[PDB]
């Protein structure tokens, strides 16, 4: 790929445009501008074949490379194709809710370039389960005609509308509408921006949530070719956890995860523990990026040991480099999700991080990425 060709994600003009937008334009306007470029398929694309030695898996989920885009980036599944073609193996769309929501008062997204941090108080703004399902169906039909997207994975993050009293009613509604089209379902009980959502991480409540979601997915088969997704199998079930939990809570959750046989755990969502970023002093919400890296890596180590290495991990939190990715993997993660990396590193994010990790796996003496999983604990 030529360095001065516009189709190349590493093309210098992308970093110039991004640096300008990061300096002078409102955060959510930048994000919506990126989604618009994606929607009209004007984004650059990765033309390199991914290394077979950096492939990974979670059960039957075969990731072509270890990098995906975390939930909350393409909330409505409006440009799945364009984001994936930047060089990512998967994307988690959503978080979606049964009815659409505009979310919390704007401005609600703020970036701190020096510390590579983001604070947000979005509050699950999305078009609603029915409209997002239409968007995902359209992608599944495009994927069926395009061989280049046949191995890319799409997960769906599901949550509850703000006014819903019982979360399970909302999760069931989403499963019944979008479940048939998802490779995996991520249960979001960790947003800090929906009042009382995090209370669902209590052991007793979480167990009922997991068993009800699993029962609802299992009933799609019982009541009714059926799977219009990548795997051609029922979606796996993941739980996304908050890093703001005590040791007693983490241990109780781990015991529930082992008993309910969850397919994976996403570690982690944003934190409410970071109070040292000056430009975020009077801002509300959860913090993402570099200040979240150490907290979430420590949380991966803890959960990997609490679950006795039986539950696969999806890493989320401050991953910017090949070095950051390897640290997550040796801590116990099987795959990585990026968010803040796309915001601060731009279009080149996937191409660059994949190169850095392949080089690092070679320097460290690993034959493949699978050999590195949980190696800190070996
Ligand atoms: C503006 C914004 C919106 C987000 N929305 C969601 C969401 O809807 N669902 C979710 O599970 N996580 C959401 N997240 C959390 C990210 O998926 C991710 O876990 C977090 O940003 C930490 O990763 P990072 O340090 O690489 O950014 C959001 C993050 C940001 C910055
Ligand atoms: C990767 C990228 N590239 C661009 C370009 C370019 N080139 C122009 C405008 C926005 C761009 N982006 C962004 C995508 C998302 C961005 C962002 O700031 N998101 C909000 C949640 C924090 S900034
Ligand atoms: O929509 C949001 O506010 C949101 C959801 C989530 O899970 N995490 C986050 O930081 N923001």
């Amino acid at each position: 790929a030529d360095p001065f060709e516009s189709y190349n994600p590493e093309f210098f003009l992308y970093d110039i445009f991004l640096k300008f937008c990061l300096k002078y334009i409102d955060g959510e306007i930048c994000h919506d501008l990126f989604l618009l470029l994606g929607k009209y398929n004007i984004l650059p694309y990765d033309t390199s074949n991914d290394s077979i030695y950096a492939c990974t898996n979670i059960k039957h989920l075969d990731f072509i490379n270890p990098f995906g885009v975390a939930a909350g980036f393409d909330k409505n599944g409006v440009c799945i194709d364009s984001i994936l073609k930047l060089g990512f193996s998967f994307i988690e769309i959503g978080t979606i809710t049964p009815r659409g929501q505009t979310g919390n008062a704007k401005p609600r997204i703020f970036r701190d370039v020096e510390s590579r941090s983001i604070i947000n108080s979005c509050g699950f703004n999305n078009m609603g389960c029915d409209k997002v399902t239409e968007n995902l169906i359209l992608f599944r039909k495009r994927q069926e005609e395009d061989k280049l997207l046949s191995k890319h994975i799409v997960g769906v993050s599901i949550g509850k509308n703000k006014d819903t009293v019982n979360i399970v009613d909302d999760l069931k509604y989403c499963i019944n509408k979008i479940g048939r089209y998802a490779d995996y379902i991520a249960i979001n009980v960790s947003s800090p921006n929906t009042p009382g959502l995090r209370d669902n991480q209590e052991a007793g409540k979480l167990k009922n949530i997991i068993l009800s979601v699993k029962e609802e997915i299992d009933n799609l088969e019982k009541n009714n070719f059926l799977w219009f997704n990548t795997t051609k199998k029922k979606p796996l079930v993941f739980v996304k956890l908050a890093p703001d939990l005590n040791q007693e809570q983490k241990k109780e959750i781990a015991d529930v995860l082992l008993e309910t046989n969850i397919d994976g755990m996403i570690i982690s969502n944003t934190t409410t523990q970071i109070n040292d970023i000056k430009s975020f002093e009077n801002k509300k919400g959860g913090v993402s990026g570099a200040k979240l890296k150490d907290i979430s890596t420590k949380f991966i180590c803890e959960m990997y040991n609490y679950t006795n290495k039986q539950i696969p991990i999806i890493a989320s939190g401050g991953i910017f480099s090949g070095l950051d990715a390897l640290e997550k993997i040796e801590a116990g993660a099987s795959v990585c999700q990026l968010y803040s990396c796309l915001v601060f590193n731009g279009m080149k994010s996937a191409v660059q991080i994949k190169r850095e990790l392949n080089h690092l796996l070679y320097q460290r003496g690993y034959y493949n990425l699978k050999e590195a999983i949980g190696r800190k604990h070996s």
